C-alpha cells in the first residue's frame, strides 16, 4: 500500500526558455506581445484623421485645382498622407517652413475657412489672367484657389498697400506668394515695373521678398517658380501688404484652433469607420500588452516597440522527486494519488492550488500593468538638409528598441526560472507535509511515495488530506507489520 | 514539553507588494522614491543662480531701462527666468540666436560689462535724441543701456568706420541692431541718407543689414522696430563697423569666460540662501535615494524622475507552518527560538544568524541605491515657435526615459521583495533542520515547526542546543518508550 | 564508517558581488565586460575608411593646394578626420550646410572626380591670374584645384552664361563660390564690374549670391572672404550659372553614389589592415560581449557602452561538506563524495549532478550575452558652434542611455550572482537527502553532511551512487545489533 504526490499535466505543447535552461513545454503559458492589427485606419480617442489622397499639405492649404475644396472635418488627430503624393504645388516652388507648418497642422481642433480679401478689392490688378498650363483643371489651365495671381492693368501695375485685421477672435493662417520671373522681358510683360518688392508687416513680421529673375530648369512644363510663405495672425493684429509686382495675393484664409500635437502618417491602409487608442500604418492596435512588433511609427497611447518575435511568461507546470507528472489528474495542479481496494483514483489540493494560480496570475498581470504609456506620435519631419536631426530620432528610437527588447528579453528568461521553481517548491512542501504527519508508518521510496505498514481507509486517505491523521491509533499495527 | 522555532513581529503597519502577492504587510521596509522637496531656490555646488526677475536675458544683456541688475553678479550656475518675464525687450524688435545666446550664458565662470566704444566717440553724431516712449525709465523716453541709437547732426550723417581690438585675454560678447524705420520721412528725419546699410566685420562675421522700410504693427506704441545681433570677440581679433545710417551701436560689452553649460530655469519660487546638489523648479532635493517624483526639469546631480507615487522596497519579514504566526513577543531579534518546561519559558534570538540577514538585505538595499550614476544634467526647453519638431523630438526623448525608468524601477522592487520574502522563509527553514539534526531519537516531530522532546525539557540544554553540544547518549533510554 | 556530500574548492582569488552579500570568492567566474582594443582604424565590413591626414573635407574636396590631388579611393565606410584638420580652407571663408555634407559624404559606394566645365569654356575671362598667397604650394601663390577664380580680361567682364546637363547616370556633387571684396577699389580692379551678383538655378535651386564688400580683419593674410555653396544635380537635370563677377566658377564635379550613412571619426590611430563590425577612435573591437567601456563614440555593431570597470559574473562555487566544508581535494568534480570506510578514504564525483549545474550556468551567462543581439549600426559628432542646443540634446541622449545600461547591467549582475550561488546550494542538499532517503535506518546524521555507518562498509559498497538502490535489508539485522 501507498501514497504518492504529484503535479499536473496535459497536451499542451507551448514551449518556454528560462535563463538557465532551453525549450521547456509546460502545461499553461501567456505571451505578453501583441502581434495583432485590424489592417484598418481608425480614429483615435474618438477624432477622426484628415485623409488626404494622393494630396499633400502644401496642395490642400494653397487651392490646387486637383484637391479637394472643401474641409468637411473641422478637427482631426492625425494627417493621413501618401508616401509620395501626386498633386503638392502644380506650378513649381517651395513652402516655407513646410515641416512645421505639417507639425502644427498635424492636430487641429478647429478648422474653417474664412476670405479674408474678396477679389472685389485690387480694381487697378487683374485678377482673371493668373492661370497656368502647371495647374490644370478639367482641361483648362487654372491656379491655386486660395491665393490670386495679380497681373498689370492696361500696362500699370499700381503699388498695393492692402491690411487685414483678424476680427475673428480665433488665429488665422494666412499665405501668400513671390512669383520668381524668368527673364526682363517677361517680367514687364506680368508687370510693368522691372524691379519690384514685397513687404509683409504684423506685429511680429517684418518680412522683403524680393524676385529673382534668373534661368532654371523646367518643372511641370514651367521655368518660373512660386515661393509660398505663412503666418499666424493673432487675435486683434493686422497683416499689411505692400508690392509693385510678382505678389501671389491672399484670397482665403484658415481659422485655427490648436490644442494639442500629433503627426503627419504616410499610409496607403483605408479608413475603417473604428476607434483606436493605438494606430500603426499598416492597421490599429487593440491591446493592454506592454509591448508589440507591428510597427515602428505609431500614434497614442501604444505598448512598447520590440524586436521579439515572441514573448511567452510560464504560467503553469512541467508537462511529461516525482520522476514525472500526472496527465491522470483533471481537477488541480497539485495533487495526491491514493491505492487502496476500497476505491482508486486522484485527488488534488485546493487551496494550494489557488494560492498559485493566484501567485502565477499576479506576476503576469503585474508586468503588464506596471507598463505605463504616454500619448506620443513616432512619425518622423525632417528635410534633405535636416539629415543630422533625423539620425538623432533614429538614435533615439533604436537605442530604446534595444532597451526595451534586452530587458523584456531577460525578465521573461529570468521570471521564468522562478516560475518553475515555484511550483516544484509547493509539492515538495506536500510531501513533507505528509511525511511529518506519517513518521513511522511510512518509508522512502524515494519517487516521491510512502510505504503503508497501516491499512489507509478511504476515509484515512481523506483523513490525512485534511491532515486530521492520528499515528498513535495505528502505530502497533507498523510494528506488527515490520519485521 | 517541546521547543519551537519562530520569527519576529511588531506593530507595523507598513504594506507592501510583490509579484505574486498584493498588500502584504511587514515589519521593515524602506522608501528609494524622494518626495520632498524644500520649496525654495538654492545654490548649485556653491555657485549662486542668477535670479533676473521680470526681466528677459534680452533686456539685462542690452540694458533695458527697467530691470535694476547691472553688473551685479559675475558667476552663475543658472539663470532663472519668469515663464513670461514683464520687459525683456522695450521697442518692438528681435535678438538673433537668442535661444543659443541663453545656452551660452548659461553658466559663466567671469562675466564683466566693460565699456568699448565711448560716446566720445562719434564726434560728428547725435549721442541725445535716440529714446523712445516704449522704453519708458521713470516716465520720460529713454532707451536701452548698453547700446546708443545714433541719429543725425545738423541734417547730416557722415558714415560710420569704426574698429575694437579686443585688447583683454578674455573673449568679448558684443551687441549692435538695426532700426527699421516705419516711413520714408522718418527716415530721413532721423538719418539724413535715403539708403542706408551696416557692414559688420571680425575674423569670422562678414554681415550687411539694410534696413526694411514698411508699414507694421504697433508695439508698444511703435510700428518700428529694432532688430539686434551678436558675435563673440575672440582675444586678439578685431570687429569692424561702418554704417550710413540705421545703426544701434554697440557702448558697452561683456567680457565672458565659459567652461559649461546649464539651462534657464522657468520659476517664481525665490532664493533661499542655500546650496544643493539637484535643483527642482518648484523647489531643491538633498537624497541619496535612487529616483525621484518631484519635477521633470532639473538642474544638478539629480535622481531619477519616475511616474511613481511609492517605490517601498520591504527589508525584514511579515507581520500577524513553521510559524503559523509570528510570535510579536520576541524584541530582540528576527529569529528565535521558545522554551516550554517548568524551569522556564519565553523567546530567545540567534546572533550568527539575524545578524547575517540584516546585513544582507541591507546591502541590497544599499546596492539599489549605489549602483545609480549620477551624471550632472540641464533639462529645459530653449526651442523657439519654429523649433517645436526639435522640441517633440526633445520630448519623445524625455518621456522615454521616463517610461523606461518607471517599469525598471517598479519591477525591480516587486521581484526583489519576494527574494526578500524567501529569503526569511529560508533561514528559518535552515535552523530546523539543524535542531532535527542534533537531537535525533530523543525527540519527536509534531509539524507545527514545534519539536516535541519526550523527555523533560532542560533550560541547560537549551543554549546547549543553541550551540549544537546537546548530548543524545545521555537521555537515549530515558523515555525509550514513555508513550506505551 | 562513514560517507560525505561536499563541493569543490581551488586556488581562485575571483571575487563576485551579489545583491546581498560582497567580495565572495568563487571557483570559476566569466566577465561579460570587454575592454580589450585593437589599438588600430580597421576596415568597417571590409571597406576601407577614407582617412584623410591634416586636410579637412572641404579641402579635399574643393582641392586646397597642400593636399592629395586626387585618391583610388571610390568607396568608403566612414572618414577619419584628425581633431584639428590643418590645411582646411586655405582662402578664407565658409562652405554652407558643410556639416551635412560630412553627413552625405560620410558613406559612399562611388567617388568619381569628373571635369564639367573646361577652362576652354572661359573665352573672354581670364583663367591663369586667379591665385592667391592663403593658398599655397611650394611657397608659390597658388588656388585651390578644382575651382576657378574667374577674373577680367581687357579691363571688361562680359557677363557669364553657362550650364551643364548631367548626361551621367548618378548624381553630382557641384562645388561653387562668391568672392567677397575688402574695398571699391579691389571690386573694379578684378572685375571692372562695380555692381555684381551670381544666379544659380537648377530643376529645385534658386540662388542669387551678392558680395559683401566691407573692411575685416586678416585671416590667412587676407581680408577677403570666399564663401562656397554646393548642389546635388540629378540625372538629366541642369545648372544653369549667371554672373557679371565675385564668380569662383565650378571647374570639376564629384559623382556620386549613396547608399547609407556613417559618421565622421576624430582620430589619430593609425590604419591597421584589419576588418572590424566595431570601430572605436582608439581601436577596434572584436567581441561578442554585451558591453564596454572603451569610448563612447563608436561606427558599427557594437556592445553597449556602460561607465562600469567590471561584470564579473559567477559561474562556480563558493571557495575557501555541504555544511561549511568547500573540498580542495576532489579535483575531478563540482559536487562529490568522501567515503571512510575500513578498506580507504577517497573522493569521488557526481557526473550526473555536476553537468547539470554546468549547463544550467553557460546557458546564464549564454541567455545574457547572447538576449541583447540587437546590435545596430551607430555614429558620433556633428554640430556647429551655433548649434549647441541639439548638441545638447545629443549629449542627454547617449548620457540617459549610459545610464540605463549601467544601472540594469550591474542590478542583473547582482541579481542572478545571487541567484547561481543559491542554485548550488539546492543541488547538494538534493544529493544529501539522496543518500538520506537511501540509508535511512542504517545509518545516522551527524550534522557535518556527513553519515555514520552502523554496518561495515565495502568501497564497492558505497559505489557512489551506481547502483543508487543499495540494499535496505541486505544490511538491517547488522545494524540493527550495532545498535548499543
Ligand atoms: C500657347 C503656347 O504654347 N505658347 C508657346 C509658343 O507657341 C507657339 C509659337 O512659338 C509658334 O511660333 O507658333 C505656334 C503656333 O503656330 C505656337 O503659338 O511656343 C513657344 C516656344 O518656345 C512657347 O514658349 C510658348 O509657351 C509659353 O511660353 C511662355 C514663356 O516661356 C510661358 O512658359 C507660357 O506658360 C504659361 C503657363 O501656362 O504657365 C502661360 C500662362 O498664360 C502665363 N500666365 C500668366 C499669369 O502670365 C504663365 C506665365 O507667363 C509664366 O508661368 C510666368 O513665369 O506661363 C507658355 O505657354
Ligand atoms: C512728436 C509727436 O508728438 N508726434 C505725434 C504727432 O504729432 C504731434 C501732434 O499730435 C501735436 O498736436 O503737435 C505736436 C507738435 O507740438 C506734434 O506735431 O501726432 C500723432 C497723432 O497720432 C502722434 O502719434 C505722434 O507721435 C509720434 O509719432 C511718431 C511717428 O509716428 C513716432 O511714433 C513717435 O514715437 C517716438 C517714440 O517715442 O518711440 C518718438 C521718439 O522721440 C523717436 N525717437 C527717435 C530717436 O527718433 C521715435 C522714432 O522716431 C521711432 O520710434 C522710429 O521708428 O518715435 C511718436 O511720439
Ligand atoms: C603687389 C603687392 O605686393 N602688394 C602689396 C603692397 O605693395 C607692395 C609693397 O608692399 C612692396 O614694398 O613693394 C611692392 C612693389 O615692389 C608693392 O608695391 O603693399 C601692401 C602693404 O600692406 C601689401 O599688403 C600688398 O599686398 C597685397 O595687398 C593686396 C591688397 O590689399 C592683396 O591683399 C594681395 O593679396 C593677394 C593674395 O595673395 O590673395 C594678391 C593676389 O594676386 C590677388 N589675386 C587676385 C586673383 O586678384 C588677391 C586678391 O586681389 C584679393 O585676395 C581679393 O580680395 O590678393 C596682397 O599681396
Ligand atoms: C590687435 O592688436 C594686436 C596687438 O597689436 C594684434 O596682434 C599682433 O600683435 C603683434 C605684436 O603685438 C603686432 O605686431 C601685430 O601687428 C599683430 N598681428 C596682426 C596680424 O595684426 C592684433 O592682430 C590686432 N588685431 C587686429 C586684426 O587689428
Ligand atoms: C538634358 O538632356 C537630357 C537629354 O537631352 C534632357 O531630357 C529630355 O530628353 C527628351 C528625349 O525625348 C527630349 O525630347 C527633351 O527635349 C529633353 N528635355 C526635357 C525638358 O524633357 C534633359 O531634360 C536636359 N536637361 C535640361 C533640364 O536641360
Ligand atoms: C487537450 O486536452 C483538452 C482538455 O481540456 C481538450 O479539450 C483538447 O481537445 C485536447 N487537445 C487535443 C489535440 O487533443
Ligand atoms: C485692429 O483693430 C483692433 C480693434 O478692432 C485694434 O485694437 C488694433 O490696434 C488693430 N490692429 C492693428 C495693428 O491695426
Ligand atoms: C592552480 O592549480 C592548478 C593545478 O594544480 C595549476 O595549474 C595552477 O597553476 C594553479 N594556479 C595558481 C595561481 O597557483
Amino acid at each position: 500500500d501507498q501514497i504518492c504526490i504529484g503535479y499536473h499535466a496535459n497536451n499542451s505543447t507551448e514551449q518556454v526558455d528560462t535563463i538557465m535552461e532551453k525549450n521547456v513545454t509546460v502545461t499553461h503559458a501567456q505571451d505578453i506581445l501583441e502581434k495583432t492589427h485590424n489592417g484598418k485606419l481608425c480614429d483615435l480617442n474618438g477624432v477622426k484623421p484628415l485623409i488626404l489622397k494622393d494630396c499633400s499639405v502644401a496642395g490642400w492649404l494653397l487651392g490646387n485645382p486637383m484637391c479637394d475644396e472643401f474641409i468637411r472635418v473641422p478637427e482631426w488627430s492625425y494627417i493621413v498622407e501618401r508616401a509620395n503624393p501626386a498633386n503638392d504645388l502644380c506650378y513649381p516652388g517651395s513652402l516655407n517652413d513646410y515641416e512645421e507648418l505639417k507639425h502644427l497642422l498635424s492636430r487641429i481642433n478647429h478648422f474653417e475657412k474664412i476670405l479674408i480679401i474678396p477679389k472685389s478689392s485690387w480694381p487697378n490688378h487683374e485678377t482673371s489672367l493668373g492661370v497656368s498650363a502647371a495647374c490644370p483643371y478639367q482641361g483648362a489651365p487654372s491656379f491655386f484657389r486660395n491665393v490670386v495671381w495679380l497681373i498689370k492693368k492696361n500696362d500699370a501695375y499700381p503699388t498695393i498697400k492692402i491690411s487685414y485685421n483678424n476680427t475673428n477672435r480665433e488665429d488665422l493662417l494666412i499665405l501668400w506668394g513671390i512669383h520668381h520671373s524668368n527673364n526682363a522681358e517677361e517680367q514687364t510683360n506680368l508687370y510693368k515695373n522691372p524691379t519690384t518688392y514685397i513687404s509683409v508687416g504684423t506685429s511680429t513680421l517684418n518680412q522683403r521678398l524680393v524676385p529673382k529673375i534668373a534661368t532654371r530648369s523646367q518643372v511641370n512644363g514651367q521655368r518660373g517658380r512660386m515661393d509660398f510663405f505663412w503666418t499666424i495672425l493673432k487675435p486683434d493684429d493686422a497683416i499689411h501688404f505692400e508690392s509693385n509686382g510678382n505678389f501671389i495675393a491672399p484670397e482665403y484664409a484658415y481659422k485655427i484652433v490648436k490644442k494639442g500635437d500629433s503627426t503627419i502618417m504616410k499610409s496607403g491602409v483605408e479608413y475603417g469607420h473604428c476607434n483606436t487608442k493605438c494606430q500603426t500604418p499598416v492597421g490599429a492596435i487593440n491591446s493592454s500588452m506592454p509591448f508589440h512588433n507591428i510597427h515602428p511609427l505609431t500614434i497614442g497611447e501604444c505598448p512598447k516597440y520590440v524586436k521579439s518575435n515572441k514573448l511567452v511568461l510560464a504560467t503553469g507546470l512541467r508537462n511529461s522527486f516525482i520522476e514525472g507528472g500526472w496527465q491522470g489528474m483533471v481537477d488541480g495542479w497539485y495533487g495526491y494519488h491514493h491505492s487502496n481496494e476500497q476505491g482508486s483514483g486522484y485527488a488534488a489540493d485546493k487551496e494550494s492550488t489557488q494560492k498559485a494560480i493566484d501567485g502565477v496570475t499576479n506576476k503576469v498581470n503585474s508586468i503588464i500593468d506596471k507598463m505605463n504609456t504616454q500619448f506620443e506620435a513616432v512619425g518622423r519631419e525632417f528635410n534633405n538638409l535636416e539629415r543630422r536631426i533625423e539620425n538623432l530620432n533614429k538614435k533615439m528610437e533604436d537605442g530604446f528598441l534595444d532597451v526595451w527588447t534586452y530587458n523584456a528579453e531577460l525578465l521573461v528568461l529570468m521570471e521564468n526560472e522562478r516560475t518553475l521553481d515555484f511550483h516544484d517548491s509547493n509539492v515538495k512542501n506536500l510531501y513533507d507535509k505528509v511525511r511529518l504527519q506519517l513518521r513511522d508508518n511510512a518509508k522512502e521510496l524515494g519517487n516521491g511515495c510512502f510505504e503503508f505498514y497501516h491499512k489507509c481507509d478511504n476515509e484515512c486517505m481523506e483523513s490525512v488530506r485534511n491532515g486530521t491523521y492520528d499515528y498513535p491509533q495505528y502505530s502497533e499495527e507498523a510494528r506488527l507489520k515490520r519485521e
